[PDB]
């Protein structure tokens, strides 16, 4: 730790005035000539004649050797343990608009396509996890997402989203619970298993709560005969193969603050469904004709990619 | 093992197992038995959709993929997830309807601009399919026959009153 | 090992030789020579103009970077066993006043949060427990509680204390067994799980014995109805939401050595119940009116935090 | 990264420009007296005489010693960390002409017996595998043969030849789509289990398929009164005892390009059995007397090893 | 590899090939004045003056440093590497007189309390086995004692003994086939489990079986009732309380050569019942009166510590 610094001037006191007493030298120039030994330099123009002095050069470069021996000796050491420590996480993270996400699984692989390598911070604990997330991109934390205490070494009260998806929704419902203890402001996103346990996550306090398995399995049910909705969901949401929804805001005048639904006729102009409008955390599905638009808010809509474009210049002053 | 199930003589088969490969060689494995039965099958992966739409299914779930997806736009936004959640998983307020035309029902021969189906029932008409195929968004030179099913999203007030408009 | 010391000398003794009986410098300047290319200082104040001496130097700095490279060569095989020896547990521990704490549970974590982290050696064979224990801030010891082999490794000849609480009560009675085998005297704290097996302990020879799974069975069967004590033991053991129960002892003085508890009225003037007296390795649980305070002895009391500093003020001379 | 680059440029700027401007020296003189003051050469034939460029070097060695020692900290992070990450594969394959081998069972080490070491690489995900095939002189690769985008870190594309053999046919047939997926031209070997799968690995499109379990099967059965074939079997493609099966192209020339099978007279003259030609990817067993020789054709043949070479040289020109 | 010597004698070319047509000095200047330069000893000499050497010198000592870091990082590498590999084993036993123990048990552990730690060498492939080894003091060798090709790793076939005890007795027997087939000379023990096993030991060619369970029923079966029989066998071949079972050979003279069993009186002289003499791979249980002693033989008896020691001297010459 410190106790190199103090070995380091212990043996520069020992140089310098061995060296001003015998040699006869200035205070500045046994200092000089300190520097100039223990560094190997060896300008050689202030060597010691007197055969005393050389003695006590032999034993001044003595411990320059052990003091050089002892710093990589502190430095092997610092390093081997820092990485040791790291490969296999037990780390603590320092980033402040990083995004967390607590399990691991292939719907977490899907989002981590769209999203930063060095940014996205995995908590997880099962060693071959680890591997996966590395060859990912990402970063790995071990820990229990549901302890409390592991949850701040990720650091997820300075984090600029969370997502949770863990291995059963009891365990998905207690980390929700512990990250609403520790930051009540956090944007939470849930995967839901089970159809009854929906309003679990909201009442833990998750912000968005997403359920695959409740869909796939209507989807099943009711493909058997026909399945024309099946065809939908999987072209617009899944492959995205001819159409895509797409959520585009309103910015400050953008020609067209104030006036009607109706009098805009977006469909027409543009070629893209209207579904709703996104007023304040909320969704109105099928505005009426009555409905206004104003500053900040934003349209979810249906339409083929040069299409979105023509509805982007449209609403942009 | 398959033809202890008696899959041959079935209205449908549905596929969800374990892994992708294992669903992928089930698969493979029916249409070996059985070539005309209707086949559901759910993937996992995003590679191996195409994998099992050329291995015999006729329907292919991606649930995983959706999630994902989904999971990455609502970070900041957030509002196509509501939609989702709220006309496919929970069916809260709207669901999406599919009704089948029937024989001569006040539609056969009239096209879609003078059809005013939204201005009358509020159902918005997000396409209609004829012969396993889907039209979204159907232009408005298109013409309703008999037996042609629209896809629509509307409150259940709203499906009966298309459901009536759409009878003879 | 030692090797390397023997080689240092023997180029010492080549460099000094031949340069005394090549150059004709004294042997005061041989040595000094050497140690000054070696080392690589050179000052260059006796540099050899004969050819054959600069071939001796050719052949001397060959041998120089030659010993240095083989010092590094063990200096480095040296760190790395040792790092991954000790990385692993497989060390033996030096202290003398330490807490051993053989297995790993909730309990375990619940007393290392009032003790310190370096003073605490854990003794656990699994591999995720040494994970569990490097985040808790203790030090992890690998080898069999079982064992006596492994308890020596532990040290805990020397403890201040040991605490066992292991998976099943036949590996807890063959712990106390083995400890018992090398320290009669040190003090030994163990956790029984069935009713049956708190005597077993005892005899075995451990100082005090708690069993949580018996306490927690009978407060569930009598909490159905009422559950009033459920809630006492609750808010005073275990949150001490309002209420701790202390022991102080008695100092030197402390201006009651000899008074009777009814002089004393501590409740009335204090306003701590008092349960009992520790006289002596013994509890006397409700004195009787004629029991005399001594010297040393300790009162178990229940009250509020502002109360018992009303006590310990009370009893200091 | 390259920041230690940066650092190294800043120290030579601070000591040309400082000694210039103090000692008088020219550029040329300041640029040699600086890189021979880092690097602890030493020839001291410039020595700063003025007391504040004593100072001046001072600073000047506390920098070189800080910029030597950051130097040893980069290369030992950097070393470390590639040593761990290569340890446990994680790494990409360079390679152009190499074989790739999916999964690991007997039969993958038999066809090791018969190859270089440094040529193959193993694609697996067990821990358990990855010492096998240390032990036996292959390269491992971690990772999962199923997942195309791990199919391409051991670099299939540029591949002489891929194997597959892995715990199931569901993962056989899997594997094989992904690397159709990847490259249409590559050369597949897979091996089968069960007899209804051998015709789902060609349609997937496997180049060769080999069933063991349904020749030892249909053997097994047949060896129960009298086995002659078994023997058979055993004795030429397991054991090679005392005959062999081997398969010899005709080179250009041949002194035998347009002879008929019957002319050639191929077991009198020599005594190997012709079993059939391989004329362009297929087998014509037992060809009739009307077959003419052409270049390039491959006789497929059974005789004992100085048969063998009694026809090799027989065919070449 | 080697490629670092042919950079180290490039670098050398460059430096004196340069110095001795630019300086103008002679050859055996310019090679001392180059081995001086990379080594950094500068004695400052022969310093060059022209301002085109001086840049010349830049270069060198470029070059210098950088054949410095390339050295580091080849032994870097080289001793992370067998470090990381000797610490799982994975390395062949090169010693011409050890003991090779194939599989881990307690009675492995017992039979290590009796011998030398570096000369004992364990071949085992579990993970759990090789920890236990290493606190023990002896050898690890990762592999499976039952294939051939890991038995030659550990090198049994310059081994003193070789003893043998894995977890069935199928796997048993079948390492006993593969260490004949090895060395046909060499001394195997074994252990055998089922009774039915004893004689498949002796086929499969062990010089001595062992059979602790069948010894162990046998006792528990007859100790029922009075059970006087186990008290003799745990006191004298298990615990030696007061007596121990000793085999003393018969030295050239012994003072005893040729006389008869009934003649020596060894039971009344010393105190030893005599059980037998191994008189060439064989053992004579109670040997008859006629038997005349011979030179190399071993006699087998019962005695006190104070005995034996009484029978030693009684046999010496
Ligand atoms: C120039 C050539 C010099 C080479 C000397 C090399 C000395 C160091 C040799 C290697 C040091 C080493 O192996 O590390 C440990 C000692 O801790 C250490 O750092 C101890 C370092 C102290 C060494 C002090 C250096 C003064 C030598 C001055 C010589 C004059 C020039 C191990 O402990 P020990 O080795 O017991 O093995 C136990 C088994
Ligand atoms: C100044 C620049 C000098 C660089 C020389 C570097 C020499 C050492 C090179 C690296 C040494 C090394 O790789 O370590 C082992 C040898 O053990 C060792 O320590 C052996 C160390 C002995 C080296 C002796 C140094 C004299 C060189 C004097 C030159 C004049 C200046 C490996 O074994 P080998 O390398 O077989 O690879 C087997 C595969
Ligand atoms: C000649 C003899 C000199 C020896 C000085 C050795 C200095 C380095 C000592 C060892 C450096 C070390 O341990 O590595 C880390 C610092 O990062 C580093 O590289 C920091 C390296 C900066 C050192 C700068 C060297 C200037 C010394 C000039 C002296 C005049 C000659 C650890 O961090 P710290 O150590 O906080 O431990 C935290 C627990
Ligand atoms: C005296 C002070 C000098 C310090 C220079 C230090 C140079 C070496 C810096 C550290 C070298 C290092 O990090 O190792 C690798 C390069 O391989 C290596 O060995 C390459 C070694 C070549 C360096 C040649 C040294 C000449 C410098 C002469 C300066 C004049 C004095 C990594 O690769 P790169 O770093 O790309 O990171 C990729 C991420
Ligand atoms: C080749 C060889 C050379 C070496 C030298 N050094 C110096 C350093 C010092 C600092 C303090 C080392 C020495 C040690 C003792 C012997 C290094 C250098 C490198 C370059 C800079
Ligand atoms: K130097
Ligand atoms: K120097």
């Amino acid at each position: 730790a410190t106790r190199i610094l103090l070995l380091v001037l212990a043996v520069i006191i020992y140089g310098t005035a061995g060296f001003h007493f015998i040699e006869g030298e200035s205070w500045t120039v046994s200092l000089y000539w300190t520097f100039v030994t223990i560094a190997t330099v060896g300008y050689g123009d202030y060597s010691p004649s007197t055969p005393l002095g050389m003695y006590f050069t032999v034993t001044l470069i003595v411990l320059g050797i052990g003091t050089f021996f002892v710093a990589v000796e502190r430095l092997l050491e610092f390093l081997i343990n820092r990485e040791q420590m790291k490969l296999m996480g037990l780390i603590d993270v320092a980033k402040s608009r990083h995004v967390v996400i607590c399990g691991w699984s292939e719907s977490t692989l899907e989002c981590l396509r769209e999203l930063r390598g060095s940014e996205v911070f995995v908590l997880a604990e099962d060693e071959n996890v680890r591997k996966k997330v590395l060859r990912s991109g990402a970063n790995f934390v071990h820990g229990d997402p549901t302890r409390v205490s592991d949850l701040e070494k990720a650091n997820v009260r300075g984090a600029r989203a969370v997502i949770v998806d863990l291995e059963s929704d009891s365990e998905t419902i207690h980390c929700i619970l512990g990250i609403r203890k520790i930051d009540e402001s956090v944007r939470i996103i849930a995967e839901a298993e089970r159809y009854e346990n929906i309003e679990q996550l909201r009442m833990a306090g998750a912000d968005q709560v997403i359920s695959p398995f409740v869909i796939s399995g209507r989807l099943m049910s009711r493909s058997i005969d026909d399945g024309y909705e099946a065809m939908f969901v999987q072209d617009v949401l899944a492959e995205e193969s001819t159409r895509r929804m797409v959520e585009v805001p309103i910015p400050e005048g953008s020609k067209l603050e104030g006036v009607s639904v109706l009098d805009a006729d977006i469909h027409d102009v543009t070629g893209v469904i209207i579904i709703g409008v996104g007023r304040g955390d909320e969704l109105i599905i099928d505005p009426p004709r009555d409905y206004s638009f104003r500053a900040g808010d934003i349209i979810l809509g249906i339409g083929k990619p040069e299409e979105i474009e023509r509805l982007k210049n449209y609403i942009s002053a």
